């Protein structure tokens, strides 16, 4: 696999945009669905709760980032 | 999610950063394929002759994207 979805249920990120975001490592947000919409993110996309975030990246930091988000 | 390869063919781009590709749709580079790795695509990422660009989008900026790297 190399889509992966991860929860964003972290009330810490909420409004934070893609731009400020500490990366767990090297990832890029593919797709965010939200509110049964799919987005193309880019920098100044803000991070929502119940976001669900479709990422690509090494299982490591995705996983990392997992932990962090959901 | 819809993915779309495109090839990396126009010397016209290479070299040129990500940062500072001119889009004229809404689309986002997945990964870029270069020298048999698979590498995730940033600000500062360029585009290499022969590259495999791995994009999502809308359909109609993709169309665009592949007349200019890969026609
Ligand atoms: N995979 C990709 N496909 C197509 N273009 C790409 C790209 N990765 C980077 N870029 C282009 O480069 C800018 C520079 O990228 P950077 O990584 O330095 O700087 C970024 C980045 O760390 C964050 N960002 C934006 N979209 C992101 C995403 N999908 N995933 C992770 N971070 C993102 O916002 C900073 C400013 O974002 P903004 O979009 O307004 O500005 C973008 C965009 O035009």
């Amino acid at each position: 696999t190399s889509l992966y979805e991860i929860q964003m249920l972290n009330y810490k990120y909420e409004n934070i945009q893609l731009r400020n975001f500490p990366f767990g490592g090297d990832i890029i947000f593919v797709r965010i669905i939200r509110n049964n919409e799919s987005i193309v993110p880019h920098g100044d996309t803000q991070l929502r709760y119940g976001d669900r975030l479709i990422v690509t990246g090494a299982k490591e930091y995705v996983d990392e980032l997992k932990q962090e988000l959901e």
